[PDB]
């Protein structure tokens, strides 16, 4: 077992709880008429509390469990829990959880007696939920089994299906809520387990509150039948169209349940889970790009103290742009233009096929480079031009099925007439990508749950009790693509910054303080 | 000088004019229910005369003469005609007409006295023009000269353009005829040199035949202004969208004629230099996708035996394709997904960036591949599949300017479970590679209006009299996309086939018989 | 599925083909003033060719153990026995895609509308389909086809277990090792071998002992499995050339001395080579080294024998000659071409070393001075005639048999301009290979059933140059430069076959459409 012990009077335990002691520093900054910056410095102590004792199995509700990442996730649950060695004309191999940034990266924990960095799993810092240890289950709007969505989604190997059928074949979707409007026309043959059916048998988009009530009895019902204590929801069915948020539909709190309970056109099968798990006080993680946390869900949220999250799993193309982008701004070159070609064979490729969806998945892939093109005034103004063309273009190829292809040119300037023109060609499962990062998110949104704190008053003693994270949990913004932010504030897109954010907060809890990089010990006598 | 002298009794002068007897040699095929094939090999004889009195100028009027490919044809003109060598950051360069394959390639006359293969110039078998003869002019909607036009396209090297400044800007374009709902909207504020417009002064659809009139008097005017006896007009204006074909509106010479008259909605600014140019008896070549040549059309042109040809020029990621896909399937691969994805900034994918003009392209950048599925059932076939995967996409993006940006990727299948994954990067000056192509139409469009010929009655000497090329010059197929052809016949995209068909054509005027790489002197005793 | 042509050129004899063809050319000269004389030239010939087709073909692989070696089994057994297998996109029928012979087709002539009428390329005249080859063969490892097929990792697992029982039952003769002619790592691999002194360990004496004991491995083969016709295929390990000198190997003679007195620069593939061709069998060089020396042509002549080859025209040479062709035919021209490749079989491996790398090295590039040459216009003291050009083989065990290939044209436009063409190729090598090896056989094996006579029948001078279309490094007759441009190769066999049933060359001139 890996575990990691920091010598530090700032941590102390007292019945499963780890208590730790951290001064948050940062600065605000003003910027003169003339053009100085005045910055002035801020503290703020805390106190984390980390409740230790973390759950021995968690419940993890996936809608779209007959898809794509539904059935992989499943699958390499099963696979890595009973070490399901697997033939492939490389050879047998061993499951592994490769592609988990919470399973399978490091940290630099510091360095050794020589001097050496010494790093350690991401996950030995402090106690954090094993995957292996998900049960899982769902709904799904399709009522294949999963091996038959193995089957269907051909992404695993042939001989790895094959060893999980009698496992994945007992495992069925629960009927769903399908509103034929939110998403392609081309899922309507697809949709044979809907629980929103009228007198006739027929969908209907007639009694949304009801499937509400029913969505959460489900919770608790799938809770209890596998004696659980936790629980956390997270959407991974198909992409649908935006909702139009108006004054006095989704704008509030209570015009959003309201709205619910009218049947208002503008309340989508997502809005309706992300409402039944919030009232469930139940995590829920959007893992696509519609804009199901409108203004009065967030509001819901923020008034149960639920966390919500997400907006589109950032896997492939937008996560090497989250970085390429970042570091020719950061090296002072200027891109200019950013074009960025898809096309995949899938089911989620079919219904990205239709403009209502692909639009939600376009506006997500795109967003991703704005802020770094904002932090630099000096290539982006507007003498020199302030804008980035940039294209994103996903086209349905069925015969190259779940491995999706993104190919990308990134064209910047250099000096003196100068540029640079990088072009890529990026191949890959799509869904033993995604997989792991749901994994992540579960991961991690878990970890969250168990952890609160407290300002600390510098000339009191004892004041103020313990907090739970603001309801939006931006932490895990790094697995997704249009980081869902805190009313006022803005993203930041930056995928290596988003990792720092993590490891500095596990390191502070532990006692340590943030990566400086300036290793002193070497650069000065 | 270059020329070629063949030894045989199958050619003879009298009075500038080259007779040679040719037997063309074909098969007619039948096939069995049961599955053989019945083959009645067929010969019909003919007597070939070339007019070897080429013209010292030939007047080109091309539609679109101040966009990116107009200007470049002039400066490229120009700069070969004089010798304009120019400066670059790799040194003086001295002008040429690199991308022609009427100048610049080569063809194997034979082998010598050692049996290696000789080759000579593709233009020293028969007496061509040069394009150093040419007489360029035409129209454009936009009446910038012709030196504003090369700034303004930004395709020559700046030190080019600044010394053909002074002949460039006496380059004045004629007004044309605009028609605002045959082209992109953005297109609007640049149509300044129109000769359709009413009282007011404002463009106007009205009044089609008074513009079809002035069009000829156009051709008329410039013929005497410059003393030259032959014109041929090329369209290298914007793509249009297509024109409705419809009965009793342009499926007759008579209706076309009528409508033309009458105003209908479906007369294209095309439809309309197309028409004049016919009457005129000038050869049209359509540059451009859209459906120039509907019905009515092509039959005014069979009926006043006058060329036209066309239907976009195959320069890029086409041309290539023509070649790739042609390639794979001859060698028993399956090809069953071709993605093609393209982006440019110049005003060509400014309007091919609305719907309606890209279109006609997306259809004539797909068509290359049809005629190749088809010439395989083994590997095409109800069984097995007869489909090919394949998009076309072509985005605007400023900031690459005229050097268009091609990214295909072609996915086929190999046995047993194989496939081959062949990505492409295709960067290039559009309008670089586009000219001389232009200039290679007008090469050959004007070879083929000094060639005739007559079937040979075998049983009954000098029986028959010379005719001309059947209207539709299927000969130019090498440097379009969508070949247009003679009604009933299929069009044929092989690059390497149709540059041999335009090969063994000019063999076979100086006497020699097709190519057949049997090279007996080597593989036999 | 079969082709009749109503002609008088060909007239049936029982089982006999006899075909009048007259080969027209024509030869040129060129004045100082630049002028082309150009004579054409007639010859006429009758072809005669047996249309008695073997049953059953045997074929003898040198490297029966490695990837192409295995998979060729494989794909014959599946294919032949119908073995469906199962994959992650569901089950798939087996076929020979990426055989010219067996799934490309041929234009015949044209229908009544005026359109192409195409036909299988093997359905003119009868040709041994691959479901009828009786495959043996010789490997330095003694590993059967299955455990062949596993090392090798080409194939679909389902499909390996499903041709297991076939496949273990199928193992390699011991071979000849001369450690001096490849890549050292192929040592310890080497358990195999027939190559032995009386101590029991491997030596280079008695090299005709060696020679002698693989006439009787084809005799021995021939016999065991009642087979009229044997072909002889080199797929194994790319050997280091030898060096030709005078009374060592110049001569059918010499050669065979040489052999008796073991000489040095007699290697491996030399002796596969004599044994075959003295058992009268064709022999194919399936790999870059100059297996065929001077002396081993003669003798090849002389028993008028059929030989052929020079490295396997792998995928990336063929597509690279393809657009480097399709650039210069258009008046475009490449000033760069670079290529770099890596694989991670055993293959790539043995080529990790400089003398087996060296020989591919050779072969591979020799295609764009062919393209260079033909065009003056382009290419001359003026403007610049050279094309710099660069080939790279690195070996990256991870992408295994996957071989990735990288190629960038960097050409020149008009007025300055420029195209940049840059691609990436990958594909399982040996399922490209495997096919290729396969039309080499059947085409070999219908080129024996082949006699002219210009105007006795005579055969097929030893070299088959109509097999340059699947080989990088064509073996051509002395003085004669080989031609690589592979859509002429491909345009020969085509025009060959059309000889034979009595249709002309294609001219492409549709007269019934472009003429009135
Ligand atoms: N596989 C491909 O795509 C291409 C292969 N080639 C040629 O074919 C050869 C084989 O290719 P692969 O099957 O991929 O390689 P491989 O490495 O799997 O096959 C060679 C292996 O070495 C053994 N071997 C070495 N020396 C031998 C000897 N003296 N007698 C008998 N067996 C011997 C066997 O041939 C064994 O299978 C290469 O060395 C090369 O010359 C050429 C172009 C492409
Ligand atoms: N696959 C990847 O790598 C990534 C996936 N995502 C997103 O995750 C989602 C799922 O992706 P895949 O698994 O590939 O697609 P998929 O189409 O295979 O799976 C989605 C499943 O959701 C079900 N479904 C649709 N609407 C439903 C509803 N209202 N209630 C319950 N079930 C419903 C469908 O029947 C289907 O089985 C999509 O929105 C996709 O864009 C985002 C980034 C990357
Ligand atoms: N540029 C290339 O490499 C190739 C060009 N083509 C086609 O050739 C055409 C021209 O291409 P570019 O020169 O790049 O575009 P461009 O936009 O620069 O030039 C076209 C010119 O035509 C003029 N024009 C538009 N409608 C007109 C009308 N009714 N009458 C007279 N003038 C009119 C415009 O004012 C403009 O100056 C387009 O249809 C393009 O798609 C096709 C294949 C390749
Ligand atoms: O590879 P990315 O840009 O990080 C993620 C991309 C995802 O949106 C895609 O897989 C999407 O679901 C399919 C269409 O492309
Ligand atoms: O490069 P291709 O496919 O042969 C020719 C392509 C031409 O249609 C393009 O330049 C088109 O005008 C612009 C949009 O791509
Ligand atoms: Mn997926
Ligand atoms: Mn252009």
């Amino acid at each position: 077992i890996t575990s990691v012990k920091v010598v530090t009077d700032k941590c102390t335990y007292k019945d499963n709880e780890l208590l730790t002691k951290y001064s948050y520093e940062n600065a605000v900054v003003t910027k003169t008429a003339s053009g100085r910056f005045d910055v002035t410095p801020t503290v703020q102590d805390y106190v984390f509390k980390l409740d230790l004792k973390k759950p021995e199995k968690l419940g993890i509700m996936l809608i779209g469990l007959g898809g794509n990442n539904g059935s992989t996730l499943v699958a390499s649950v099963l696979a890595n829990k009973h070490n399901v060695e697997f033939q492939t004309k490389e050879g047998v191999k061993q499951p592994n959880y490769f592609g988990s940034m919470t399973q399978c990266s490091t940290l630099k924990l510091g360095i050794d007696a020589e001097g050496n960095d010494v790093y350690a799993p991401f996950n030995s810092l402090l106690p954090m939920v094993s995957p292996n240890d998900f049960v899982v289950s769902g709904w799904d709007i399709n009522n294949a089994d999963l091996y038959e969505a193995m089957q269907r989604s051909q992404v695993l190997e042939y001989d790895l299906q094959q060893r999980l059928k009698a496992k994945m074949s007992l495992v069925k979707p629960l009927p769903s809520i399908y509103y034929p409007d939110f998403i392609a026309a081309n899922q309507d043959e697809r949709a044979n387990n809907c629980i929103n059916l009228d007198e006739k048998g027929n969908v209907t988009t007639r009694g949304k509150w009801t499937h509400l009530q029913r969505i959460r009895r489900d919770i608790q019902n799938f809770k209890e039948e596998n004696a659980l204590d936790k629980v956390i929801v997270l959407w991974t069915a198909n992409t649908e169209r935006y909702v139009e948020v108006s004054p006095g539909v989704n704008d509030t709190m209570e015009n959003l349940l309201q709205s619910i309970k009218n049947d208002h056109e503008e309340i989508a099968p997502s809005t309706i889970f992300a409402a039944a798990s919030i009232l469930e006080g139940v995590p829920y993680i959007n893992g696509s790009p519609q804009n199901t946390f409108v203004p009065g869900l967030v509001q819901l949220a923020e008034h149960e103290g639920t966390f919500i999250a997400g907006d589109d799993l950032k896997s492939g193309q937008t996560k090497l742009k989250s970085v390429l982008a970042q570091f020719l701004v950061d090296a002072g070159i200027k891109p200019v233009s950013i074009a960025s070609y898809n096309h995949l064979g899938n089911n989620d490729g079919y219904n990205l096929s239709a403009p209502k969806q692909f639009r939600s998945k376009e506006i997500s892939k795109s967003s991703v480079i704005d802020d770094i093109i904002a932090s630099n005034d000096i290539l982006y103004n507007d003498k020199l031009g302030k804008k980035v063309d940039h294209c994103i273009v996903i086209k349905y190829m069925k015969p190259v099925g779940d491995s999706k292809v993104a190919m990308d040119e990134y064209y910047s300037e250099l000096m003196l007439g100068g540029h640079n023109r990088i072009s890529i060609h990026n191949v890959c499962e799509d869904s033993l990508l995604a997989t792991p990062l749901i994994i992540d998110l579960l991961v991690m949104t878990e970890f969250c749950t168990r952890v609160s704190y407290k300002k600390v008053d510098p000339v009191k003693e004892d004041a103020g009790k313990f907090e739970n994270f603001y309801p939006v949990l931006t932490f895990l913004s790094y697995w997704l693509k249009a980081p869902l932010t805190r009313p006022g504030f803005h993203p930041v897109n930056g995928l290596n910054k988003q990792r720092t954010a993590l490891e500095n907060f596990l390191r502070l809890l532990i006692g340590l303080p943030s990566q400086n990089e300036l290793r002193f010990e070497e650069r000065l006598l």
